[PDB]
């Protein structure tokens, strides 16, 4: 009993990857203090991201510089934690035929997801829902 599709993205978690906002083209980004937000600095040493499975579709997201997991808390804030649990894994899911989205798994019932406003602030759980702009995601190298 799902309550999200599954159609998935192409590719693969074998090298890193800038998760890329089409909205206002920033990168998700996951400082040393544990906060979460978007930067246009494609030089930033916080935006370089390992992601890997869980299940099928399921995916944690790490930051190589700092070892943080991307993890999402009951009021829907994103925040960066070295220890991963329930609050850090990730529906990986394909959109409007081309873009990634995440969608908290904990939260799947309630849709919320990881999002980037134009100005560069992470968007919170529950101010985000299917066929916003801020959602849609492009994994790209790194190198």
């Amino acid at each position: 009993h799902h309550h999200h599709h599954f159609n998935l993205p192409p590719g693969n978690y074998k090298k890193p990857k800038l998760l890329y906002s089409s909205n206002g083209g920033h990168f998700l980004r996951i400082l040393p203090d544990g906060t979460v937000d978007g930067t246009r600095d494609r030089s930033d040493q916080h935006i370089q991201l390992q992601l890997s499975a869980e299940s099928v579709g399921e995916v944690y997201i790490k930051s190589t510089e700092t070892g943080q997991y991307l993890c999402m808390d009951t009021d829907g804030l994103l925040y960066g934690s070295q220890t991963p649990n329930e609050e850090c894994l990730f529906l990986e899911r394909l959109e409007e035929n081309h873009y990634n989205t995440y969608i908290s798994k904990k939260h799947a019932e309630k849709n919320w997801f990881v999002g980037l406003k134009k100005n560069g602030s992470a968007k919170r759980g529950p101010r985000t829902h299917y066929g916003q702009k801020a959602i849609l995601f492009l994994a790209l190298p790194v190198s």
